[PDB]
């Protein structure tokens, strides 16, 4: 498979490139330049940079879901704050995955084939179901509430991480002005308080 | 003031252009073309398209805050679900403002001057404080919880609206496949269930 390794190599290049300078500015050309192949050859594997990130976003969903479920699978089925804490810690520990969760709705939006979007959403929704099954078992919530929670966690983690990475000079700006104290975002803490309070509000119903 | 009207005219052109085809693809050139002036003249008013949207984002914060506070100002100080409902309805009714709330962390990120970011965050945080004061009065929450709530509402509304507007052909795709049912996002409903449950979980503490 100089084909399955080629694809896996292109993805790692995309990942490490995003780890170095973020994702909202990585080009298909840069990725090609990184893996050392012409853009035309790269295009045989991936139609656009959006399709590359959508596949990395999906790998991120699989990796995060497996991490989250392995941990929830060893928990006492009835502690809201404890479940929220596991969601907050796993997501807070995944900045690239969080950038991709925030960028996704925009990535599949129009420069990706219908069939790729279809596979992506199917793969994604399978993890939502997997994670949801643990929420049902641990806290006894219906399917709707489980989805609301997952959707909330992922969307909120994505937005908090964006707010936390405003650009080097802006981060320095936030810390320098006492009036911008609330602009400094700590992901895990806020995410924990929110998901805990959310899960309790649901459990007390 | 052919200067205050000029600026207000450029913004309306930017707004209506975003209303027509979205924001994640509007260029400084298109805006210039819309208002009928050369790009160089437009640049005298706004350095980049990010500075234009940041100013519209701020106007959006003022407009939304005033709407939200005028309504909360007539409420019975103690109903979590009712407060959540007002947040969900006002935000769900503002798709452009929601796209801008999701795009903001990325807009100020690096192509906007430090001083513009400083003014924007200050203006934004004043509304957070205004809205926060109503949360304190109606539900008796501390400053931290009030910010968590506002941050959650805005970040979640922004993400839900992006998920709800995946592109014409994708929206048709979501509705056509029974397996993608959960991919179809209804903003107000989810936002209401989440903010209500969140506020109760906080109030029950």
């Amino acid at each position: 498979q100089a084909k399955q390794q080629r694809e896996e190599a292109i993805l790692d290049a995309a990942r490490e490139l995003g780890t170095e300078r973020g994702i909202r500015e990585i080009t298909l050309t840069d990725i090609a330049a990184t893996v050392g192949m012409h853009k035309s050859a790269l295009l045989r594997y991936f139609e656009t940079r959006e399709q590359i990130f959508l596949k990395i976003t999906a790998e991120g969903w699989k990796e995060w879901s497996a991490e989250l479920c392995a941990r929830l699978r060893e928990l006492p089925g009835a502690a809201p704050d404890a479940v929220g804490q596991v969601f907050a810690a796993t997501l807070a520990a995944r900045p690239l995955f969080c950038d991709l969760l925030a960028q996704a709705p925009l990535n599949l939006e129009r420069n990706v084939s219908v069939e790729s979007v279809r596979s992506f959403k199917i793969a994604t929704l399978d993890e939502v179901g997997r994670i949801g099954a643990e929420l049902r078992r641990l806290l006894g919530v219906d399917e709707t509430q489980a989805v609301d929670v997952i959707a909330t966690a992922t969307s909120l983690a994505g937005a908090l991480w964006q707010m936390a990475t405003p650009g080097p000079h802006i981060q320095t700006l936030y810390r320098s002005d006492p009036r911008l104290a609330h602009a400094v975002v700590e992901v895990e803490p806020r995410l924990n308080r929110v998901l805990g309070a959310l899960l309790r509000g649901i459990a007390d119903g």
